[PDB]
């Protein structure tokens, strides 16, 4: 009755497929899907064992999700058929501490309940339909192009909110190193142009991705080689930089970030590489603070959707259609997508 | 001319001597020592070998010092002979960024020049004089008992920094763990009660030490036994503690100190047992700060000082002679100190 | 059908009366109400020409709810029927950049929809039962006695709200300003105890009410006459406060806030007495911010009750019968009610 | 012995004047003069009737100050003859809270000890050569033109502060309004697009000064007339904005800033127009915050100036001569400077 992007077999690939068209149950709303992201989270999920996925199979993938909205469910009231929307992916219970503050991403009290987000646990985006739990994960996006935006519900949205975790120890006049110019890494660096006065130094291994890198504001762009710590002490006094954003997140990088952090600086590990930073004395800095953080708070999306209206930060977007989402995805992990892929159904 | 407590042989005990009483130089504050501070970091110093040890020997010891200004320095002003002050201790260049904030403890650029704190480098304050590099690094006491509070200048200052550090991620009414009621400890424990709305879980070995941490106004007060994590998880739905104050800092404590602190929480660890916390994902939980800090800013010692006035903290002293200090820095090393062991000379 | 406390004519007294029992609506609750709290608030509103007047008659009075969930409404989940829940009162739309934060209080788009809160606008708790708009306005309060706790929801969130505001200029070891010792007043006293560093000075007029401010914890408590000024300065020796909080709010009470605040410092107008501080330089100090805050956030009603749990806060209540409801109001104005006035049904 | 401008006959003019070139007390640098500003505040003093000014005849005037370093004062260590440094100007007392903190500017012992800016008291920058009391009281510039960026020692680092103040309260998204394009205003609103996310709103009188307004990244310029009011609204649905920088601070546009700041907003009465804004309930909204901030920390300074090096904000100068100095204040007056007037003599 529609048509969707699944992974059905672990180990295999995702395949499009013919399932049903959802009915929006009580509380609920579906969406007509407009645009439809490709995270390399995505890729981490289908590479994994049998016993350490939980995610059941089947499962419609994608967490980025936008649309407009087709039927509204039992008792809804929020939003009119043929609203303009983006969903806010990591979902939470509402009601405890960190849920009534926005962030839903830090909720308590979702593993318990078996709370999953669109495209990790629940039906995802990279379909024709999807539904959306709660009127609550719905942002308005007005008149915003759903392709060019809709990457900023998770490739926008994780590296602002560990940006804006940061400007605490990110005096203006500060260096921010990012490490990976990739789908959030090319959005991290624009962002921290536009709201921190740091310098920005970003760290990637193609050449094609430093020019971008570069190209989207970036101060300086480097390999990140065995001369990386070197290159960003010099540029720094021999002080190092007060932020350091690993959108890798691997054993290296982060040995990296490790290096070259200063004195009373913070390491945001954003991306998902296997490895763990040995915080402490004499491993870590003096007032070096170290976080993984996830995602970001409701409130936040909304901020960085009113950056993209403002012209102040963009996703660089490489579009597909819904049969070439599973070519996309071997794009995207042979590392040969500039910036976000964006499936249109 | 003048008696002090100094470390002179690696491997030795320190041993009280004669030795020239000091002159201040220009800018310089010679003091007459009212009280003086041993603190567990005097230990382990003392117990390096010597190729890590950098001090230079001899050194006389002791890095918590007050007195009254005894003799001025050439073109010193700020304060005169007879006034009662404290020795704000981590030493810094003083124009720096973070100097400039008060923050002398997080100087950018002392390694480089070779500044060392009192007691850790230059001359300390066990003995009946010692000299202050400049004006800025003195603190009015006005009519505070010295022996009273000397001990604020790192046994409050160094987990007040931290605690203060950690408010953002700390709500009222959250719960806060502190591991090891020692020096630094007991004070923590206050503090925490003073100005954190937090429940206060203290844990540390000996009972004569639960009992004190109780006294202090600990909610709680636990053995860090293999039943800890239990307990606090336990205590605070199965949700963790938003902040955790390691004072010990040893791979248990650490260990301890990742396996409870909850989701978005914050993890200080304050003391060096020689552990680091493997910080990322899947070791630490999503948006699970953590970070080693040293000492405090300079504000915040007058903030530390300022809650000793008003009664809202205080430091539960053992008091000595300058010929005991050998004996009381065995009786610290053997864990049978209650509180801070405070030499008058 | 049942029993209710309201407001029917312009000028006139509350009165008594029988009134239909309201059925929930979808993604309605009603409650059976354990305890209801009467604010200022409410005297402030009856008060009004009828001109200035438009929450409508008639209209159920009180806006401090607690209770047991007697009967869900359509598609609503979230809470059981038989769970003790408070009601966070300031109502919003929901979906703006505050209410995502949790902000519902400082709502952008609330004036516009025609969202009133119970008791200012919406049938309130003064009755039998009462209904709520929706599952995320209430709050869980376990077993905490409703009649104890249910002021917290005004009486302990305002202050708590502009208190938490506060800190950033309101170091420990500072000094802070209540200006009235009333219902919130009280509550506001041991809130700046329990998580400022502060020295508290209160005022009020009554020696009653003195005596109780310094019984819950004020470190001093004048009265708010001629010599008020003269005393704060002397007690910060002439630098003043870093904080004031005016729980009056008149125009005498705001000069005394203007003429003791200390540079850099701040003041929450809190109290609605029909004053405003001339903000501006050589008006107010260099630095110094001034605020009239409304009530508080979701995540701070949630915080306050977890104060109230530790035992750090409580309200002294002055207990009443629904009948009794008009004389209490009276008591009330007439200024001799000794902290909160809560009604039960 | 050597030249300078100088105040010297209560509403007279500035003349240029022979005087003696001052020696180095002890502590003290003097500068031989590379730039120096003029700020509209150096307007304001001479305007002044008999009785209310206060910083003595004669007075060198100018406290925006550049140099290299001439001679050293006795005992004096921290910088080389030779070295290119600003000068920091809101002078304090050093040891306070605030001046520990760097804030020097909100010193709370300096009216106490008659501590006064150069060029606001003692003798100022308007000279071939100045004084510096304290090493602590200057910048290094490194290789930054000192023509270029002199003037971001106040018409950068007053809107900075205010800026960087109000960050709390202006979310990425959010909505600006600087009143005044003037020499603070014009680095104000580059400022503004280097770290707030905020759409910046201009307002001024002259279309010459709205284009360079424009032209320095504003998102809209406006002439701030009686539709200046509608128009924001229209900008910010009907919501005002987060933030306003009133760089006027007249009654006028205290009215305006009233008018359009948001709820939960803030207002930085930056300008000295004579003008109060009454803050209160039914005067400002909800959670409106108003402040008159004070020139900006040690810390704030060399960040602004590290933006300059980053190439991220810039002063638009006018350069004038030692001699044209009189008639630059009566272009300033005029209003017929565009940017900063500096002196290089
Ligand atoms: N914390 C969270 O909540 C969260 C959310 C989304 C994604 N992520 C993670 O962030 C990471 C990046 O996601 P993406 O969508 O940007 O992937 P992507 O494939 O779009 O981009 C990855 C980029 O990193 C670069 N790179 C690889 N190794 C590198 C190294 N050693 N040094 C420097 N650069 C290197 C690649 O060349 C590429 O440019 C993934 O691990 C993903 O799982 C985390
Ligand atoms: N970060 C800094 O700048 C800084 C400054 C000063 C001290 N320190 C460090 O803080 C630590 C404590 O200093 P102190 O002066 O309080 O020492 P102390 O000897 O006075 O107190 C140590 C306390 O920890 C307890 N303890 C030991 N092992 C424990 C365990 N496994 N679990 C729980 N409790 C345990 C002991 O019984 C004792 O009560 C030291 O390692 C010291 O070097 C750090
Ligand atoms: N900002 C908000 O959202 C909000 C919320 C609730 C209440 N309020 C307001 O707060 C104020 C107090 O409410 P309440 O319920 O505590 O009232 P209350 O009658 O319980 O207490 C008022 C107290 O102020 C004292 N007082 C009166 N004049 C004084 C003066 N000149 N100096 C010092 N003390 C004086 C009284 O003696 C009494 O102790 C009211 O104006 C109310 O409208 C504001
Ligand atoms: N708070 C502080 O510490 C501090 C520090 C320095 C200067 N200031 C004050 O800031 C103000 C501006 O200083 P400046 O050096 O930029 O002066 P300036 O003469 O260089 O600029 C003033 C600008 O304001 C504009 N203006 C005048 N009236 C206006 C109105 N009604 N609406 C909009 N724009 C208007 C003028 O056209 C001009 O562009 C002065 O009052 C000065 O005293 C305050
Ligand atoms: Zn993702
Ligand atoms: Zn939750
Ligand atoms: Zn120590
Ligand atoms: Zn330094
Ligand atoms: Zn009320
Ligand atoms: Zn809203
Ligand atoms: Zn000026
Ligand atoms: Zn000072």
């Amino acid at each position: 009755h529609m048509r969707a992007v699944q992974y059905r077999t672990i180990g295999g690939e995702p395949e499009v497929v013919e399932v049903p068209t959802p009915e929006p149950g009580p509380g609920q709303v579906r969406l007509r899907v407009t645009a439809a992201g490709l995270c390399h989270s995505d890729s981490f999920v289908m590479g994994l064992p049998a016993d350490q996925y939980t995610y059941g199979l089947p499962l419609t993938l994608g967490h980025e999700g936008a649309g407009v909205v087709d039927a509204l469910g039992d008792g809804v009231t929020g939003v009119s058929v043929g609203d303009a929307v983006a969903v806010y992916g990591p979902w939470g219970c509402g009601q405890c501490h960190a849920c009534a503050r926005g962030a839903e991403n830090y909720c308590t009290r979702a593993a318990e309940l078996g709370i999953q987000p669109p495209g990790l646990g629940s039906p995802g985006a990279l379909a024709e339909y999807m539904l959306v739990d709660d009127v609550r994960h719905l942002v308005p996006l007005g008149d915003l192009d759903p392709v060019a935006t809709v990457s900023l519900t998770d490739a926008g949205l994780t590296p602002y909110h560990a940006i804006k975790s940061s400007l605490g120890a990110l005096p203006p006049g500060g260096t921010a190193v990012v490490i990976g110019a990739g789908g959030l890494g090319h959005v991290a660096i624009q962002l921290l142009r536009a709201i921190s006065g740091a310098t920005v130094i970003a760290l990637d291994i193609s050449d094609e991705k430093l020019q971008l890198a570069k190209e989207l504001g970036a101060h300086h762009a480097l390999r990140s080689d065995d001369d990386a710590a070197a290159r960003i002490r010099e540029l720094t006094g021999g002080v190092g930089a007060a932020a350091v954003f690993d959108i890798v997140g691997a054993q290296a990088t982060i040995d990296l970030a490790r290096s070259v952090v200063a004195i009373g600086g913070v390491v945001q590990i954003v991306g998902i590489g296997g490895g763990t930073l040995p915080t402490g004395f004499f491993s870590t800095p003096m007032g070096a603070a170290v976080r993984a953080p996830y995602w970001g708070t409701r409130t936040e999306l909304m901020e960085v959707l009113d950056l993209a209206r403002a012209g102040a930060v963009h996703v660089e977007v490489e579009r597909f259609t819904l049969d070439q989402a599973p070519e996309a995805y071997r794009r995207l992990k042979a590392g040969t997508i500039r910036g976000r892929a964006v499936v249109v159904p």
